[PDB]
């Protein structure tokens, strides 16, 4: 599979505008350098906001601004997935709850990306598209990150978190379980994939599998 890396959202004919910026917390900076803020009952991280830097009272040390600084794992890697086609797999531990990456691709309209399905990838074998807000899609048929090669799963070991950063929706991969060194990253496509009649046979191997995708 070809395709444009990006090192951020490419937006066709729309803005994801969540309607709410993030605004001040109630953290307290820790003293020491090396110890991480906005952890606990941040009041942005409980609504799915990023802090903006402007403003939030841990600065450097603040730790709910992952998305913003792009602060992705190091530790990817792509591999043949048996009957799979290509996946991604980690080479270090994560742990349960911890950022992976940035889902990045082109967000287009709803009917911008019913065009392209029909005028494109009518013929495709394979899809890379993600629902976003409101009939608003990513789409990373052609440009994207390596989030793009990420299997569906019917027993996920990650999610896709849709978060407003800087009054802007955008979508990150965050760990569901720990995962040991080799594991392949899964998610569930049903919850977040555009329904356009995408059937797929599903091969998880989950002993509950769906069957399908979708
Ligand atoms: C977002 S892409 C993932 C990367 C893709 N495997 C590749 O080689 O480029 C999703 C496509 O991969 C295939 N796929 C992903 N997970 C699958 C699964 N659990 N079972 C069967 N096919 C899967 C489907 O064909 C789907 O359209
Ligand atoms: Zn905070
Ligand atoms: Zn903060
Ligand atoms: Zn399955």
């Amino acid at each position: 599979g070809s395709y444009k890396k990006i090192r951020s959202n490419v937006y066709v004919d729309v803005k994801p505008l969540s309607g709410y910026e993030a605004t001040t917390c109630n953290c307290k900076k820790p003293d020491d350098d090396t110890r991480k803020g906005c952890v606990d009952d941040c009041l942005n991280r409980m609504i799915f906001a990023e802090c903006s830097p402007n403003t939030c009272p841990c600065g450097e040390q603040c730790c709910n601004q992952r998305i913003q600084r792009h602060e992705w794992v190091q530790c990817l890697e792509r591999f043949r997935a048996e009957e799979k086609g290509w996946g991604i797999r980690t080479k270090e531990p994560l742990k349960a709850g911890q950022f992976i990456i940035e889902y990045l691709g082109e967000v287009v309209s709803e009917q911008e990306f019913r065009n392209r399905m029909i005028e494109q990838y009518h013929n495709h074998s394979d899809h890379y598209c993600l629902n976003l807000d409101s009939g608003m899609v990513i789409d990373s048929y052609r440009m994207g990150n390596e989030a793009r090669f990420i299997n569906h799963s019917c027993d996920p070991n990650c999610e896709m978190q849709k978060w407003s950063v800087n009054g802007v929706y955008r979508i990150g991969l965050y760990a569901l379980k720990d995962m040991p060194a080799g594991t392949e990253l899964t998610y569930d496509y049903n919850f977040h994939s555009f329904n356009v009649e995408l059937q797929q046979l599903c091969k998880c191997g989950f002993e509950k599998c769906r069957g399908i995708i979708g």
